Parts: structure tokens; sequence; C-alpha cells
């Protein structure tokens, strides 16, 4: 929109406005929610009871789950300031690209580093839930990734104008209008830093997580999801979510929902 150009400061603190509403708009649960459901754990039988579910079902839930997250991603994006405007070949190469690290940072709110916990199914489970999944080291690193996001203590602004920048990012490969993504990213870091200075914050900044570590915790997943994919083809072509094989499985959901 506007933010395809240069902006003033008016315009940066409006779109500071504009991303924190389109997050609170489109977030899953409310944070207050997730706080005060931090008392409620699964009990040691719970945990058994997914430990010893089998394999596939424990990997189609958990990609159900997964997929639901990406559309408040997808809803979070469409309400964004300058996205609908980008063509839909650049909106399509954002969102496959994003919408996993964007979940992988909006997941912190729903971590507990207390107890190392995370809320899953109504109630709050370490990583030991996940053990039928059969890729601890992809939970552990996922784990380890929302325990570090939880030192820094975000504000729910702040977790909206960073998971922004988390999406639109104009080096991913695919972009056909790529000085225009660059301008819109320029005006919302602008906007993410100029909140952070007003608010003292800008100490995280160097705080924050590097570049290549949402890139490899994605690929990891799709690491991870090509193994579970040739031991059980059929579980992933006949009940694995049709937005989720998209995404991380090649082979069009996104055209609809976008539409
Ligand atoms: C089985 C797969 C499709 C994924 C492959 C391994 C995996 C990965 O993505 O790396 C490991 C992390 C998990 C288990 C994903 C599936 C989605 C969930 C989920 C967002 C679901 C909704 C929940 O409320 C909560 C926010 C707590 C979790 C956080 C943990 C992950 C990201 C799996």
């Amino acid at each position: 929109n506007l933010y395809f150009q240069g902006a003033s400061l008016t315009e940066i603190e409006h779109l500071v406005q504009s991303v924190c509403k389109s997050y609170r708009e489109t977030c899953q649960l409310r944070l207050e929610d997730l706080l005060r459901q931090r008392s409620n754990i699964f009990s040691r039988e719970e945990v058994t009871g997914y430990q010893r579910k089998s394999m596939w079902e424990m990997w189609e839930r958990c990609a159900h789950h997964l997929t639901e997250a990406i559309q408040y991603v997808v809803e979070f994006a469409k309400r964004l300031s300058g996205f609908m405007e980008l063509c839909q070949n650049d909106q399509i190469v954002l969102l496959k690209a994003g919408a996993m690290e964007v979940v992988l940072v909006r997941m912190c709110r729903a971590y507990n580093a207390d107890n190392r916990t995370v809320f899953f199914e109504g109630k709050y489970g370490g990583m030991e839930l996940f053990r039928a999944l059969g890729c601890s080291e992809l939970i552990s690193s996922i784990f380890d990734f929302s325990h570090s996001l939880s030192a820094l203590h975000f504000s729910e602004d702040e977790i909206a104008l960073y998971t922004a920048l988390v999406l639109i990012n104009a080096h991913r490969p695919g972009l056909q209008e790529k000085r225009k993504v660059e301008q819109l990213q320029y005006n919302l870091e602008l906007a993410f830093h100029h909140h952070l200075c007003k608010t003292h914050r800008q100490s995280i900044l160097a705080k924050l997580p590097p570049k290549g570590k949402l890139r490899s915790l994605c690929s990891q997943h799709v690491e991870r999801l090509q193994i579970f994919q040739h031991l059980h083809p059929i579980v992933v072509q006949a009940a694995f979510p049709p937005l989720y094989k998209e995404l991380f499985s090649g082979g069009k959901i996104l055209h609809r929902l976008l539409q």
C-alpha cells in the first residue's frame, strides 16, 4: 500500500498499531487463557497414553494442529499492510517459506519455561509427550527454541511486529517483485525498531534468534516429514491435511484461502 514507498514517523507509528491489531485479531488462543491454564498439566497416565499411541496417528494429530495454526498465520498475512497488494506468486512464496517460522515463534506463548511444558490438546506437557513421533532431536530443538524466546519476555505487540518481519522477507527465493517486498520489509523494520525504542526494549535486538535457526528448524521438519512419508506414504496421502501437504510435501488450498 502506502508502505511500498518511504514512510513518515506518523505513518510508521500507525503501522505499529495496524500490525499489532492484525495479530490480536488472528492469534489462535488468547495469552490470558494460555497462562491461566498452566496449572493443568497432563498426568503421568495421560503422557503414557500419548507415548503408546502409534507413530502415524501421532504424526496425523500433530499435522492437523499445525495446519490449524498455519490457518491463523495466513489470516494474519491477509490483514498485514501491503500483503494483498503483492502479487499472488509472491504471496504464496512468502507464506510457503514463513508460515511455519511464524508458528514456531507464536509457540512461545503456549510454552512454560518454569517446567518446560507446552500447551497441547487442552493441557500442558513436556517434550516426552511427543516420543511416539520418532523425531526426539527435532522436538528437543523446538523446545529449546521456545525456551530461548521465553527468556526474552516478549510482549504481544513485540511478537506482532517480529512475526510480521518473519513473513515479509524480501530474501525469499522466488519473489517476482523483490524491491516492492523490500520496501514493505523496510517500513515494518522501522515500525518494529520504533516500538522498541519507545518502550526502551531495543536490548532484545541483539538477543533475537539468528536468521538461520528458524530456517534450520523448518528444514529439520521437512527432513523428518520425508522420513515419515517413506515409512507411511498412504497415511500422508489419505489422512494428512491438504494445506499441510501443499506447504511441506511439494505438490491448491493457499489459492483459495488467499481469495
Ligand atoms: C508431526 C508434525 C506434523 C511435526 C513434525 C515434528 C514437529 C515439527 O514441526 O518440527 C515437532 C513439533 C510439533 C509437535 C509439530 C506439529 C505441530 C506442533 C504444534 C504447533 C501443534 C499445536 C500445539 O498447540 C503446539 C503449539 C504445542 C505444537 C508445538 C509443537 C509442534 C510444532 C511436529
